[PDB]
């Protein structure tokens, strides 16, 4: 029995430190901002826009210059400047409270060298792998946080590394810092705890900020994750596009029965006003046909592989 | 212009007593397959012969040799009421004739259009021929004969194959398939020889459907291949969206979405899991009801 | 080609037309009004079968009650006139109504 | 025999320097065309709007400082800086080849100014009446122009001026060069000329800026019209919503022939007698419901022609 | 939450012997008037008494077998409704159903209540004489859950407001009230916020007599009340000045392409300033085809099918309440 997981999104405001920064990235390049370029624009100028406020919505410190001047020292403000990590730190001060161990994914390496830093400031013991690691290497950190008695509490993954067919049952938690653009990059990191050999109910958060370029970002992946499931229900459509024993047995027996019995002609045959009601009615048929079969679906439709095993006559 | 959608009606027809004649034989002289003794690989074949037979018997019986009263044939009232289809089709010409509509009949068996070109003779039909016979028959004459302003013609009779090959017959805006093809996908490419650009009147498509027969049966297996075909158009489509990257547009709304407003406790922090995981279904439900 | 009605303020006189309609070998139906609901029902819907046996109808001016439908005859012959021009204006209009 | 009215929308559209004015007016306002600010506002600032893109749909003279710079003159500029007046020009040209005279309506004054400068720059004869014209003066503007052979040929009236009951008969053509907000004021200036002393068919044109405010404000008076329709025609209701004494009568006379032939009991009774078997009972329930829906599918569809009692029905015989 | 909606079944019940006695009786005690010759007083009488006879024989004094007078099946099959009804009710409480029944005369729940007693059919009765604290004790005495009781007889202008008996699922109107706006107050008694099975109404209609007639022209007046909610609708859109929101579509409509514009706009675009005939033919003749176009769209739009805002129809309770 593995527990369906449970997908929470969390909704996170920003620093007035954030704002700063979310304002220069869209004044540094106002004239993109307001989509005044022309359509020989290669994706790359407004893609780099694109990268800033992504860069924003996670940390400040990700652009040169923005943490405090020197000297640079590990304090309160590497947690109170980012919006996520304000609410990052209480649940994983929660979560270490109730006996849960948690993997914290992201997109950036850059963004795994901030967390880096946060979890010497608040003592937890952590893995690492960047998809930037070896693999011996992301062996030993795969082994020490599922070895018997770990030390470690957090694991910090970027989204590349994730999805390699490896097994993280021993944590519970799944945080996702910020989401891929490819939804099925992030269910690849939430099926490292949610799979075979998982004893503990698997929660995903999701670290979304609120009224900025994240919001509609999750709305971009919420839409192709329905894509992609729509295409992979439909996918045996055209299988059952391309005649059974059964299907040609009962092609045949349709009426065989009551032709059989008929001695002298059949239905209509046994005025122009009989070909109205031959039209009429058989507009009637007609309607009732069609609104049947085109409102199903490939539940329906779908023909089982084991229908073409005639074996017997269940009714002679 | 408008191109008023097409009226597609199925015509159920029953069988006259010489088809119930030979429709029994059919079935008679090879019950062991009918019964489902046919056995595993071997029964297969036995069958689709038996379904072709019986469509054979449907269209009419004089396609079976033997059953038209022995030599010389002659083209009488014999012809229509030996076969149900050909009844209704007597009549239902007389009427679409008669409210000044010309039409478009197809069929699978090219014998059978004998049968068609015997009765227009029979009834004084002017009419015109496309067997698909590429040997000395030029389609290309009597599709320009059929569409003269004016024109003489009032039946053209066609076989379903040489149907589809981008002809254009818009001077006609009814359409009668005297039989139906398996592939619907044929039938309706067969359709739009009259229900094209260039029509100006409403389409009707009268399908000929032999009641409570193996026709009936196959009506119903055409509606489950016509309409899951739909549905690998509807995956293609679907298909295309989710391997889509974003447009300049797909970025500039994604980037300006917040970016206006940005110019301008425990018992708490769990309030956003409620406020989130409330948003978080809300969002799922948005999606979960589109489908195809 | 054409299906008519025929209204008349006499029931005994619809029972003479009955006698002709029989005479001449004519279809037909017949709603004295004082008929029933159901045996009414059924003569209108007959009357209106696509691919009708019947050819004429035989009525009396005031009989069906309001808004049936005989659309499927297109000729309406008043036998007599009703004191009140409304009904055999209504008796046209079992024809003459959306569906003709 | 009074001929039915032709009436034909011509969709017309605005010159070079209409445009410039009407990027103008919706730019100097541009908030509240994109509809910003609170829902509080007043109605007067959209309000204001309309009007502008209403002058201008009309005449960009109607705007001081429009017309070509001083010294002023009255040329073809008149006709060409106005998309109506192009299509005006040359219908009024066609119209007196035809020997047919024409009755034009506007809402604003300061236009039939402006057709007044037209008139006589084209030579044309014509009458006004302003609303602001005293009661003997548009008398005398009647009878000038409904003088038989007369002088005039075209009538210049704002589609409220004259008052009810005017004869403009000896004109066959209208044209509303501007539309009215409430439909019956258009449809009282066709009636100047389509009334009862009218011989020709009247013809009537109905200047319409498409792809503009005055196409979207056309669609909202057809829709008014349409419903001032449905209430006229359905007036009759209330006054059906007592009883006649034939329908008190037929209430009572209903079926009475046959009480008087029964001896035993009626129907549901004499067929089973008082006792009643599940069969019997599920027949009068199958019955009854079949009844029922053949009785309110016949009058839930019906009409006002139909339930509308007339009143010689009183006249009982 | 889903409400279904009410099976409105219209059962036509013949009339005993005894009926038809009384029922020729009284149309021939004033054939004068039924005969044609002009006061309706005269013919009021005739046809309130038709629907005593058409209710109950008893009702008339000295019909009931001479004294004493003894509750027996005769109460019954004496009265073509009473025969459907016993039998309706035997298979109501047998598929588990209570019925609410209503009628417009009080003396005939008075016949109804000696029924109820001589088939032990547990009742409750509101007679529009019944104390509020009567009626209270009646309604939750009916309505409590594990009740013992089965019948609820109420007068159709019992007048009671906003009376709950959800915990039935049947009405049955034993005769019709003359507005059928009052009825439909009964049947949404059991059929209201709050019921939860199916609501299935029959209405007790003597056939062929005077109470199919009724029947009839009760539908008319109720087409005629949906055709007056009708028009008060398109008379209040007709009378309603343009919204804020309305005003902006009508500025907004083209706006766009004046400010995609540079030179000029549209037919002074097609062909500048100086038109032929060949140009004006061109405009009047799509002029005339639009005109044609757009009257056909509003020219179809009737009564039957006007923007509702409020949902009030001829078919469903007014709210009003009839206390007679």
């Amino acid at each position: 029995s593995l527990l369906p997981k449970k997908e929470i999104n969390v909704y996170i405001g920003m620093s007035e430190m954030q704002v700063k920064w979310y304002q220069k990235i869209l004044e540094k390049d106002i004239d993109a901002v307001n989509g005044a370029g022309g359509k020989r624009e290669s994706k790359t100028r407004l893609l780099n826009i694109v990268m800033q406020l992504r860069k924003c919505c996670n940390h400040p410190y990700l652009f040169e210059g923005a943490e405090p001047g020197p000297p640079y020292t590990t304090d309160e403000h590497l947690i109170y400047n980012a919006g996520k990590m304000v609410v990052l730190d209480k649940l994983l001060k929660r979560i270490q409270k109730q006996g849960s161990r948690v993997l914290i994914f992201s997109q950036m390496s850059r963004l795994l060298d901030i967390l880096e830093d946060y979890c010497v400031f608040r003592g937890y013991k952590y893995c690492r792998i960047d998809g930037s690691t070896a693999h011996e290497d992301r062996i030993a950190a795969i082994d020490e946080y599922n070895k018997p008695g770990s030390d470690k509490f957090i694991f910090l993954l970027t989204t590349r590394a994730g999805g390699l067919g490896i097994n993280l049952t021993t944590a519970d938690i799944v945080i996702l810092y910020d989401s891929d653009w490819n939804p099925q990059a992030d269910l690849q990191a939430m099926d490292r705890a949610h799979r075979i050999g998982q004893t503990k109910q698997v929660v995903v958060y999701r670290f979304v900020t609120d009224n900025a370029i994240e919001e509609k970002v999750l709305e971009r992946a919420a839409q192709k994750l329905r894509l992609d499931q729509l295409v992979i229900q439909q996918g045996r459509a055209q299988v059952a596009a391309k005649a059974n024993k059964d299907e040609l047995l009962s092609m045949i027996q349709h009426g065989a029965e009551k032709v059989f019995q008929t001695k002298g002609a059949f239905g209509t045959m046994a005025d122009d006003d009989d070909i109205d009601a031959i039209l009429q009615a058989g507009e009637t048929r007609t309607k009732e046909l069609n609104a049947r079969y085109e409102k199903l679906g490939i539940d329906d439709l779908q023909k089982f592989t084991s229908e073409s095993a005639y074996e017997w006559n269940g009714e002679d």
